[PDB]
């Protein structure tokens, strides 16, 4: 936790611990609409969450994690542009200190309000750990968040934060289900790249829906409300946790839809 979101520690710094934060393939980037391929070759995405299992939700200092079971293939994403299984282990989201800013993905240099981060593991690799270390290890579905109408799946995620304001505090979080915080089409954007908060690791296949979906501001307010600090500590928001946009060197993204 030496690196943050803070004025001295935040994503311009991370690469003086994490080298590989200067690498050939990291996380986010813009994806620039009109330079995106359609690639008739991709497949429909298979996201196969009716056997979801939720646990725990954390506040890890952050972000927070809503956690499930991933002891075996309850939750998993599959098709599109991947080859096997691929495990949740956890969902967060990345958001602003307002409403202009929030997002690591960026679409033509638009910035959304918040990110939800869906997290997924190769099974041909046996655990998350093993998995970080391959390029082919982690599956990301990556959502746009706008602020408008209330998404309704999302509030009982908002109305539990308050019992987790600090680093380190969590709360059981059984039963929730993370199709409700899908947009209603599945057209996405796919490309290689990286982990986006440390070890910054070059194991993600990212897959970003299109469509954002909406939530109010009223639920994005409650997000701005957790600490990035700990209990008793001075207060420091939870809010621009966020990593910019980063080189796409070589690398295309392609697009699930013309
Ligand atoms: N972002 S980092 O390289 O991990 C980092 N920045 C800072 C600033 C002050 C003290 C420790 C660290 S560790
Ligand atoms: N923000 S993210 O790329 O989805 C992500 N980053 C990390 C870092 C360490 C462990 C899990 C994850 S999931
Ligand atoms: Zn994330």
């Amino acid at each position: 936790h030496h690196w943050g979101y803070g004025k001295h520690n935040g994503p311009e710094h991370w690469h003086k611990d994490f080298p590989i934060a200067k690498g050939e393939r990291q996380s986010p980037v813009d994806i620039d609409t009109h330079t995106a391929k359609y690639d008739p070759s991709l497949k429909p995405l298979s996201v196969s969450y009716d056997q979801a299992t939720s646990l725990r939700i954390l506040n890890n200092g952050h972000a927070f994690n809503v956690e499930f079971d991933d002891s075996q293939d309850k939750a998993v994403l599959k098709g599109g542009p991947l080859d096997g299984t691929y495990r949740l282990i956890q969902f967060h989201f990345h958001w602003g200190s307002l409403d202009g800013q929030g997002s690591e993905h960026t679409v033509d240099k638009k910035k959304y309000a918040a990110e939800l981060h869906l997290v997924h593991w190769n099974t041909k690799y046996g655990d998350f750990g093993k998995a970080v270390q391959q390029p082919d290890g982690l599956a990301v579905l990556g959502i746009f968040l706008k602020v408008g109408s209330a998404k309704p799946g999302l509030q009982k995620v908002v109305d539990v934060l308050d019992s987790i304001k600090t680093k380190g505090k969590s709360a059981d979080f059984t039963n929730f289900d993370p199709r409700g915080l899908l947009p209603e089409s599945l057209d996405y954007w796919t490309y290689p790249g990286s982990l986006s908060t440390p070890p910054l690791l070059e194991c993600v296949t990212w897959i970003v829906l299109k469509e954002p979906i909406s939530v109010s501001s009223e639920q994005v307010l409650k997000f701005r409300k957790l600490n990035f600090n700990g209990e008793g500590e001075p207060e420091e928001l939870m809010v621009d946790n966020w990593r910019p946009a980063q080189p796409l060197k070589n690398r295309q993204i392609k697009a699930s839809f013309k």
